[PDB]
RNA sequence: AACCAGAAAGCCACGGCUAACUACGUGCCAGCAGCCGCGGUAAUACGUAGGUGGCAAGCGUUGUCCGGAUUUAUUGGGCGUAAAGCGAGCGCAGGCGGUUUCUUAAGUCUGAUGUGAAAGCCCCCGGCUCAACCGGGGAGGGUCAUUGGAAACUGGGAGACUUGAGUGCAGAAGAGGAGAGUGGAAUUCCAUGUGUAGCGGUGAAAUGCGUAGAUAUAUGGAGGAACACCAGUGGCGAAGGCGGCUCUCUGGUCUGUAACUGACGCUGAGGCUCGAAAGCGUGGGGAGCAAACAGGAUUAGAUACCCUGGUAGUCCACGCCGUAAACGAUGAGUGCUAAGUGUUGGAGGGUUUCCGCCCUUCAGUGCUGCAGCAAACGCAUUAAGCACUCCGCCUGGGGAGUACGACCGCAAGGUUGAAACUCAAAGGAAUUGACGGGGGCCCGCACAAGCGGUGGAGCAUGUGGUUUAAUUCGAAGCAACGCGAAGAACCUUACCAGGUCUUGACAUCCUUUGACCACUCUAGAGAUAGAGCUUUCCCUUCGGGGACAAAGUGACAGGUGGUGCAUGGUUGUCGUCAGCUCGUGUCGUGAGAUGUUGGGUUAAGUCCCGCAACGAGCGCAACCCUUAUUGUUAGUUGCCAUCAUUUAGUUGGGCACUCUAGCGAGACUGCCGGUGACAAACCGGAGGAAGGUGGGGAUGACGUCAAAUCAUCAUGCCCCUUAUGACCUGGGCUACACACGUGCUACAAUGGGAAGUACAACGAGUCGCUAGACCGCGAGGUCAUGCAAAUCUCUUAAAGCUUCUCUCAGUUCGGAUUGCAGGCUGCAACUCGCCUGCAUGAAGCCGGAAUCGCUAGUAAUCGCGGAUCAGCACGCCGCGGUGAA
């Protein structure tokens, strides 16, 4: 193994973290509670599924806020699971959160919701191929320059591991005016433990 | 004729061929199969389930015959490399044959006549209410038999012709054959002279020969074998084969020409002859060379390769055997079908001292290439092309050219030549990878040139081995060994001796209940035990759970236990090496190829030119960070130039310089000259702070190694559970008969010791760095001031510079080891921290074989800061000074 997380190679360049902290004195105890504010979209993530979380920060006030593709099940019914979330989120937390939603377009573009969904796939016994190559189908439907994807592991409930994938369109991976994103995720269906990974490019 | 759909349906397969499915318990065992092949938690091959799928009382299995099988090919196959042209010639019998006149009519076709039993298979028509039965007709049963005709073709008879086939006469070439003599050089032996300590051989040596005079050098004498340059893809012959020269017998080929014979030819089973080396018998000679054999060497072993010897043989005469990778792996005879180019032997013409030259034409003999053939490679007037005549041979690989029988031979052996049983392949040619102890080109501190090192000595540190009760686990060539460990006294820990415990040290629910705790006393090594103060409601709609404990068992928990060869994720290494591919159009029957090859150039698939290729993508490069100049902006905690002050840029003042860091400019072959195809590019010059990607960093393609990891994490499967799980004390990973790797300090004069005397950069700081003062030989001790930061501290850096010193010694070098006295953090420095002082003073005078790093602010030397950290660094990460060959 050789090669780099790509978005900790633009960070600071082309974008930025998701903590505009500035914490002295106070930046352990920040880090291992956002540690768990992470944690807890687990009960999102199995119906919600959102993609990132950003969490700014005033003097005394927790200033958090989200996005993701599917607004139906964040939103409640008329909010009133939201500020539910908010009570539970608080109960760790003790201090005034105030909870954003913020909408994201073309939603297919994503990384970690695609990956997310071809794992879903593999994780109800379906080909790999055919997953991977409607996959990469769809989001060059979306509109795109490229997607490379590659899965690994005991591929289809087999033996002995492979590791293949497929790939169409461009990818400069190794230059900087790029503007791409990364996603891996985890996948079993009862053997073992896979794993599959996912890539885009839309200029800079 | 009275009443019923009641009395009244069967059988094998479903992985491909094979239309004709899905799912459940079975687990390389039991099993299945016509061929291909299936079985280790899947058998879509055992049982079950519905189905699915097939003809019409049947359905599977075994056995036998024909087809598919052009796999005996007459219709209808082949022999360069896949099975398959005899080793080659001479020829009896046989097969097949130039043109023409007349003639017979054997073969040939045809007319008529006689028969080819009945029943069958056919067709038409009737009945059998449709299968079966009969009836009348016709090709159906001949290579038939008799009788009558044609002479186109082949047989037969009579003749005719010269084109095929042979002797003329004239020439020509030639390692054609046998027999008889002869020439010189070279080796070996012998003799003679001269002349002394070695000669000979190998990768390295040794065996061997030599003072009983070798080797070497000149003179002769003996004998055998082979013929240096000429020598050429030249020549000769049916093949095997044939090279010094002179002579006798003798075979064959080519060129002219035509009076002469007049179809006399070709092929050729049986038979005969010739037939490389090796071998056999009888008789000769041995100069070399050399099977068998002896000795030396190599090797784990070497009945071989290597070296020193050495017989049969190799030679001649006379007999025998009759084989070869006897090959162009291509049978023989004849005819026909584009060119170009050498060369051997001729004939003719133009021209001519032709000896050259040029044109035409015969027989060989090479080389390149149309049509055509071929699976391809290839062949191609010397066909593997288009054909006719004759002969030989083949029908999957082994078994095996074996067995029996027969013939030949003195003998080894030769010629002819099967089956029982096995296998589902064996085989030819070409394409892409991979490999080679094959080759051509390139590039890197890879060699070479230097500088400093390691291996010698002392010490620190990491492994292997021995150890104990335990010395806890991983990592093994580069690509493990100052590595996980960026901090082992208890904790750290998994390793031991002991004290111990159990829904548990930790998670979730249920009820009883609701909130606990926390803290003092006693026991002890501690976990724990027994008391003590009591615990505690944050909604009250008398109705209740949220912050909480204890008890019950219930769910369960826990494993640093195994498997990196069941894994994800992550990382080494080729290696910053320069490659790896796609679309479209072309080539190839096809796998696939071309683009990506060639010339130049570069750090590079970087770029120019030619090229059936044209374009693109991932890489390379560019965008990013820092360093190298300058403009603007903004001036404190920064700096002091215009002046005063004060120890002092301090305080008045300015943002001038410096510095701080935001926005900007600047280096792109940018211009000129030469080289280069004018192209890419190479070499110099001016300008500038840097000119040829200015100097570094981050950035690591396709892929290789089942490389490393369950011991960061997650985890498929397997195992443990009043215990391999948990709590505590003490010990250990820090041992040492030994060997290896990595670092620190010296072996002193460019130096040690004493004194005085200057200049950096990065970063850190709240229970953290310490200003100043006092005391101490010191490690330091006390009072205390600044500091959450360009301000206060770490902190005034070492090598540096000037004076004295020592005077070559195991030394005023060196500084390990050991007693004593201490200092600091720790609850506690014995096992096991660091530092100070006194007393002690070992090896060590530049380190073999071998081996490492490095092409310039580098190597070499010298200090400083940080991480983890109460404490502990010769390790790691980073900065700066002096500055090489």
């Amino acid at each position: 193994g050789q090669k780099v997380h790509p978005i900790g190679m633009r960070v600071g360049i082309i974008r930025d973290w998701d903590a505009k902290w500035y914490a002295e004195k106070e930046y352990a105890e920040f880090l291992h509670e956002d540690l768990r504010i992470r944690k807890f979209i687990a009960t999102k993530l199995a119906d919600a599924a959102v993609s990132t979380i950003e969490i700014e920060r005033a003097a005394n006030r927790v200033n958090i806020s989200i996005h993701t593709a599917k607004p139906g099940m964040v939103i409640g019914k008329g909010g009133s699971e939201v500020e539910n979330l908010r009570k539970e989120l608080n109960k760790l937390t003790g201090k005034r959160v105030h909870i954003n939603i913020v909408e994201i377009k073309k939603p297919d573009l994503d990384a970690k919701l695609v990956g997310e969904g071809i794992a879903r796939q593999l994780e109800n016994r379906v080909a790999f191929r055919r997953a991977q190559k409607q996959a990469i189908q769809r989001a060059m439907r979306a509109g795109a320059k490229g997607i490379k994807t590659q899965v690994s592991g005991r591929l289809n409930g087999a033996d002995i591991a492979r590791s293949e994938g497929y790939s169409e369109g461009t990818v400069p991976l190794h230059t900087l005016r790029a503007d791409i994103d990364y996603a891996w995720e985890e996948a079993d269906t009862t053997y073992g433990k896979l794993g599959v990974k996912v890539w885009i490019y839309r200029g800079e």
